[PDB]
């Protein structure tokens, strides 16, 4: 064609000659758990369907030219349990981790962000950091009988012995939606929140780089897009009344491209049964900018 899109990246006939490796986390049950809308278990599907369609390789206007990049999807985590779901995944993404190539997982519900944190934690051993962007802290504790849910995952993290909580930083969260315990937890064990009225004070972009000086080396991007406004994001399990504006979110994703430090990403809560064409595509064109970031990374 004339004008060759993401498509066009997913070169590699090997997965292991991919710089970029796309996992699928397709449940959603850890959201109806934490009492929330069903539907983020069709997000991979919707993000697939657009993701064949969208996102100049050469961008004229950034002036990025991805087309050297080499793609490849690894298809859906498949289970019959959600607890063996997240042990697939885990795996999966630790051993994309391990030959020093870069794993991209895209939800599905905000527990995948358990077994995402814990690849991280054992492919570099006591030296990781970890951005959770969400209008939420997701240091909820888990239902009566030891279950996970999509508001538990980073009170998992956070009891992780290995992890220190000064590398933890909650990006964008809400005050109306986030309990005083929870803050506390968080502040207690040494992270750092920057909510989103701190966040809109700096800018997105700078106040994402002052996250990334925090997080320092071997950093876990984990961004829920419910942190996004639902006048531009409203297809998501929790929407949003005020949040990240799109362009915010892309600005953000290019900077985690670029930044040598990121070395994974997972996308959470894209719900397709609450809106299903305009939230799958910014879900897309996020992926994007950061894919257009990655191109230029030293
Ligand atoms: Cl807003």
């Amino acid at each position: 064609t004339d004008d060759p899109r993401l498509l066009s990246l997913f070169s590699a006939q090997r997965e292991e000659d991919a710089d970029i490796v796309i996992i699928g986390f397709p449940y959603d049950e850890g959201c109806v758990r934490n009492g929330g809308r069903a539907g983020a278990k069709k997000g991979p599907a919707a993000f697939r369907f657009f993701l064949q369609r969208l996102g100049s390789v050469n961008n004229l206007e950034l002036n990025v030219d991805a087309s050297h990049l080499k793609l490849y999807d690894a298809g859906d985590i498949t289970a019959s349990t959600l607890e063996e779901a997240h042990e697939k995944l885990e795996s999966k993404v630790f051993t994309v981790l391990a030959r020093g190539a870069f794993p991209f997982v895209i939800g599905g519900g905000n527990d995948q962000s358990a077994p995402n944190g814990r690849a991280m934690l054992r492919a570099f051993p006591g030296d990781v950091g970890v951005i959770n962007v969400d209008s939420h802290l997701d240091v909820r504790p888990p239902l009566q009988d030891g279950r996970v849910h999509s508001g538990t995952p980073f009170r998992q993290l956070l009891e992780e012995s290995s992890f220190s909580g000064k590398r933890f930083v909650e990006f964008a969260c809400q005050g109306s939606q986030c309990g005083a315990l929870h803050a506390q937890y968080v502040r207690d064990h040494q992270g750092h929140l920057m909510w989103l009225s701190e966040v809109r004070k700096k800018g997105a972009v700078a106040a994402l780089e002052d996250a990334f000086g925090l997080t320092g080396k071997n950093t876990f991007f984990s961004f829920d897009v419910d942190s996004l406004k639902s006048s531009d994001m409203p297809g998501v399990s929790c929407p949003a009344a005020v949040g990240l504006s799109a362009q915010e979110a892309f600005d953000m994703c290019f900077l985690a491209g670029k930044t040598p430090t990121v070395m994974m990403m997972d996308m959470s809560e894209l719900n397709p049964l609450v809106e299903e064409y305009r939230s799958p595509r910014v879900a897309v064109y996020m992926f994007y900018h950061f894919v257009l970031g990655f191109a230029t990374r030293p």
